[PDB]
């Protein structure tokens, strides 16, 4: 049944691991799989993991393909580990998880995601496929997606966005948007209230509001103005200080597109793992400014100008907590008269 | 005749040369360094099947002349090149798994009259000295020849060639190659064909007035100003988004049209080059995506008149058309005198 | 001193910083890991020749200050660094083959001072606590510095320097630096420079009027307008793409000029910055090509000074000119008065 | 059918690839194949050759695990590839031959030793197996071993030695000396008049004859004396000078396990591959002399005798053809006034 | 002229590197030189040291094939780098010095030893070379060794024993025994009067005095008594003691090789490369005693009495600088009224 080159079989005639019978030549060198077309070797796979390069292969070939949560929402509620299939990283070009439920025999933990050994574990359980639903409904602990309702459960209402096979994107022939459920310690939890991360790259940024757009094609002022932004310091927050040899502002992923516009940024993404915070060692090619650990959300604007125009500016420093993408983020808050002087990450 | 010497031509020439010197030379990580202000700057990063030194050595003696496209020598069953390295820039190793007369780790030979090349097909170039007239006394080859050759008819190649892994029509240089190839001792003649015009998606431009008017004008103009409905264009080579898998894309125009508005990730899961490709696409736009898509890079013009020139009377039949000198067999499936379907097998 | 301790730096503050703390680490693959929520992920690959966790350490220990282009320092002489590293982010390794007071595996000394270091130029920076005064005390040594120098006679450095591997000319921060350079205990007076521009191909600018104009105006109507007739800037800097040998480029505009109209391919065969750089280029237009071009990138205002100042009588003479604080030699080629051919070594 | 996974479950299971349907759980890594037994890998392979990892462990686990000649007899009469099986060089721990008929999809030329590919190719014929013998006369190019006699065709007595799992020996409870047979060009071939190296190691070197029993018991000149060999430089060729900084003589095995039984000698076997005639880079513990590159054959001494005593000692220096293995050994013989002085391999 | 397909060239013909014209197909491949003879690749090099695999290859091949100074020796008199050679480390299959000086463009640092680079290290000369006794006269700094006598220059008698191709050995048919002259800064040297170590091996020991014979012969206090030596206790210094959990006493080579004839000791060396005073986590196999850092050294018993025996025992504990192998080695000697309590290193 199960064996390398039967992996090898379904990666060069299907594209994936599908299940069918067969077997592919297969050459294992240099941390790779190679197969053999007409005396020659074609390359088909590059560990980049820390499994062993046979391993690594059965797992990313047996990728889920279908609409998944990218890996930020799964770390946020806790996904330790997922019910028969492979959540892939592919920023990481690794799997998301470190065990297996009844996908490889050398990682697999369980063969079925109720065994004992997945009693502590919080296990991604995808209602898609058959009877998932029910097998959560009786999981110490978990987390269920799904596509509509579940009976006798409330839903939380998850991101527009989800990863069909490495491009982040909302469903158009597909649905991309899930239902979440959590179970903890054998009770239903209630998700929290959460913000959505928007997750865009600085190099295809598009805008997604009126007032993205306008934050884009308008002036510092001009825009502060416009929605009537005066007091919240988005000069200090959101926009970015290029005037220093030390980088200021520039917290949010929008501010940074702005000058993207103008002058090309270097990211370093000196921990190069997907979060809903992430960050950078920023330097700017235009002024020479940079900024080790210069954190970066990309946030709807109009989010965080919902975020920032419900505070009370009555006090010297509040510690603010707001949810976003599932996780409890820590802001320090210094106010001075009824100006907002800053707002930054913990 | 050395590794430090091969070395020295690389870095003093820019590839072996056959000049005499020597550089100090490290190896390690599978690649090969030279010290250069007494540091180590890496000179070939390994990313073949074959020890580090011989990639190297095979790497630097790959030829820089224009030369074909390693899909028409496989399509032509080129089992081996005659005295070079025909390098695969997209693979980064050798077309080939041995040599003649290049290297003494890779060799089968030293020339191509010896006896363990004889069941083989031999690349003969005709730009060398005396290949044409030993592929005149080979038993079995291909030919590649600039003008004509004497007492043998020539079958016109395509325009482009490979020139330093860059494929192009040359204008400076010759790229339209002749073609002759020899299988037991008796002189074959090669079919009528197309040819594939290996077109990166990323850079994708139009090279006829029809192929223009399919990238700017929106389905129902075109097929319509081509008078195609029937020819079920909108099934085979548009590409449909609107299920959760996706349909068309049979051509890489196709794909290109899609490209102008909204990306595609293509996996090439098989990544050598040939004149079938299989993608795994996913649309990035829509979500829709299919494991293999099979994507051959045709002249639309070449696509209408394949397709126009066939009879829709049978409800599905295998068509056989020759493309870059390999024989392809598609599936066209019809009802009440028009097409429906029309893919590769 | 832990790789812990390194990785704690990297992970928290984005290089090393002096912070205590210890982070979890996996070597495997000549890669350094680290365990974030249970799952590894790679946060620094080696490709240089040092074993793995040194070159780690000396990455982080990179200097984030703008610091000079390493061919400055390669033309200046300067073996080894004063408690600091400088990374190549081009070749993703260190500038230098040793270390001082910065990492105890690769140390030759912990303080610049030191009999070790002695009979090493080394490289002092005027921004760190009284490194002035460790140049002072120097045999071999070069020091730049932002402001002036107590009883020291300036050099001023090229108007870009390099910030974390983005080359730059500083608004909010100083990049053009004075330099002074001592041999064997004596301070030297160094040379008048040229200092070469530092575009790659891709972003290329004009930084002139004459820069502008050359890349908008036609061949002719350029050197008609700048009296440029019998200088041979048609076999010099424009680039000849009609034989299978090109000829031209020898300054980075010249490809420039041509990139606009179509692709050029260059092989950076020995991929180390210098001055004067060798490429094995490929015109995707035409096919023509050469393994060996010199080329790189002056002011064009910079090369017409220097073409113009030149005695035109010999039939053929090596010119020297000094640009990036290294005398480079040229062949300069003439034909009754007018300039033939002009190019390095 | 054929898989990594099934050729595990096969050596950890049966020792070795038996045919057994089924399939073990696998790492690669370094260079190395491992098994998970009770929670942990324990590593059941070690390449040791310059094919990928896998190939060469579906080769090794492949071994013709019955008496097969040694290498340098088949090396000898030019045997370029065996059929249908693998036969294992275990000084080197590598394949003995670069490809394979019908036995791994990674190697093979072709499925039968009947296909075209294998025409110019010497191929390795056993009658131990069914349909082979009757293969041999058909197939151009081959050496066909029997345990038996064949109908129409001259037998050459093969070696009394074979390998067995990597152990050469006499067999006792099973036959390992064949008769050979060997065809070139279409015509069968007429093998030469042999002796054979009787390939014993330094370490446990045995006598095989009263001569050598004796050559090893007695001293140096009383030997001489008691075999009638004055004059035939036994004390020069056979039983070493240690006297000089350079080594001299030792041609024979026995000459260094009769030095052994004193004082111990260094062998750098520079080049490990077996061979009809092996060279060492010797160095003597005792006295310091030490030579680089000294020819050392292992012959009965009784046949070295004979070859010498049949030698004529008429000019000062002759070049001598002598049949060992199979195959022709040039000695240069060097007779002064009436005595061999000395006398050594080319 | 020089090559990696030369180096190869010479190791298959010359058994080292000779300097002969010629060349062999190479492949590198996991840190390992294989050649092909006859269609397959044979290992002929296998890397060991923190060196790229081609230029240990170089290295090693350049071996010095001559007796040479064991590494200790050299390591003891500050010798940083050879003349003209190499001096291979056996123990650790890697050269014993960083640098080279004219034998390798990538690890040399001068063509010749009169070049300013050298002139900071103690550079070894050889005797036996053409000129090299001159060059060290004109050296700033190095160590001479010579066979013979010296013009103007007081020798120093080295140990009896040198290395011979990695065989340790008492040159009989060549020269081991060497004089030994150095230079520090201009001036000569008057090299301290020593005691060499004996260098022999656990696995073979043998005694090497009337003195010693006896020890391994006679019983405890036998011994003791025979030699006068009572009021030292050898029991705590020489003759370990096993009859604690914590291994006692076993300061001596010779000791351990006693102990050795009723019953083997687990020696881990766990610093693995050769010198004078060396470290062993010991354990006993007969009663389960154990400990790790127990500091031997093998000095003939002749010379361990005579240390002993030369030493004021008043002083509760000392501190004493005892020269062997031209090194300085520190001791502490502990005494209760009179006779000696314990001897030991640090």
């Amino acid at each position: 049944h199960m064996s390398l080159e039967n992996v090898a079989y379904n990666v060069v005639n299907k594209g994936h691991f599908d299940g069918h019978a067969g077997e592919a030549p297969v050459s294992i060198i240099n941390n790779a799989v190679y197969t053999k077309v007409d005396g020659i070797d074609v390359e088909i796979f590059e560990n980049k993991t820390t499994l062993p390069v046979n391993v690594a292969f059965e797992l990313w070939a047996k990728r889920n393909i279908k609409p998944v949560p990218e890996i930020k929402i799964l770390n946020n509620l806790g996904v330790d580990i997922a019910a028969n299939t492979v959540i892939w990283d592919y920023k990481r070009e690794a799997p998301a998880h470190v065990s297996t439920i009844g996908v490889c025999t050398m990682t697999d933990i369980a063969k079925k995601p109720t065994e004992s050994a997945c009693s502590s574990l919080t296990v991604l359980f995808d209602g898609r496929v058959e009877g998932q639903v029910d097998l959560f409904r009786n999981a110490r602990n978990g987390v269920l997606i799904t596509e509509g309702s579940v009976k006798g459960l409330t839903p939380s209402k998850g991101p527009a966005q989800a990863s069909v096979n490495g491009v982040t994107l909302i469903g158009e022939s597909v649905k991309t948007q899930f239902n979440y459920f959590k179970k903890v310690d054998g009770i239903i939890q209630q998700l929290p209230e959460t913000y959505f991360t928007q997750s865009r790259d600085l190099e295809d940024f598009k805008p997604r509001s009126q007032m993205e757009t306008d934050f884009l094609e308008l002036a510092m002022d001009e825009f502060i103005q416009r929605y009537k932004l005066e007091g919240y310091a988005f000069e200090a927050i959101v926009y970015g200080d290029f005037s220093h040899g030390q980088l200021g502002g520039l917290h949010l992923m929008i501010g940074l597109a702005k000058r993207s516009q103008d002058s090309p940024l270097k990211l370093e993404d000196f921990i190069p793992m997907d979060s809903t915070v992430k960050n950078y060692f920023i330097t700017d090619a235009q002024t020479g400014s940079s900024k080790c650990v210069c954190s970066v959300i990309d946030l709807l604007l109009d989010d965080f100008v919902e975020i920032i125009k419900s505070q009370d500016l009555s006090v010297i420093s509040k510690v603010v907590k707001v949810t976003i993408d599932y996780a409890e983020i820590s802001f320090m808050l210094w106010c001075k008269d009824g100006h907002v002087e800053t707002f930054y990450p913990k």
